[PDB]
């Protein structure tokens, strides 16, 4: 399972990476409601997550295992389906990178 974890991380360090800038961006840092004038969001949504926190929490060595990986990166993504109309283009970048992320994942040793 620490063999799984490196996969995990390489993984997360392709979401970070240049090759999906042009989509995976929404996702580097929390959602800053008010910034964003989401004032609902916080309602909406009960457990944000974002890809600078799975960062932190790998590199803190939260994650004991890759399915607390995954139900974490999946949370990201379940969140901004919850929040946005489907037609909105955050929720286009969203499936984009989460079909990096699945077809990636399925590749687990
Ligand atoms: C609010 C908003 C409006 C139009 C957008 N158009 C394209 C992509 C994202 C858009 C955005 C936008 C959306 C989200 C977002 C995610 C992810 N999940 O739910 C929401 C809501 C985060 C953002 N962060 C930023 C800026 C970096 C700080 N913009 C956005």
């Amino acid at each position: 399972l620490s063999e799984q974890l490196k996969h995990c991380n390489g993984i997360l360090k392709e979401l970070l990476s240049k090759k999906h800038a042009a989509y995976a961006w929404p996702f580097y840092k929390p959602v800053d409601a008010s910034a964003l004038g989401l004032h609902d969001y916080h309602d909406i949504i009960k457990h944000p997550m974002d890809l600078s926190t799975v960062k932190r929490k790998m590199e803190n060595r939260d994650y004991r295992d890759a399915q607390e990986f995954a139900a974490d990166v999946r949370l990201m993504f379940s969140n901004c389906y919850k929040y946005n109309p489907p037609d909105h283009d955050v929720v286009a970048m969203a499936r984009k990178l989460q079909d990096v992320f699945e077809f990636r994942y399925a590749k687990m040793p």
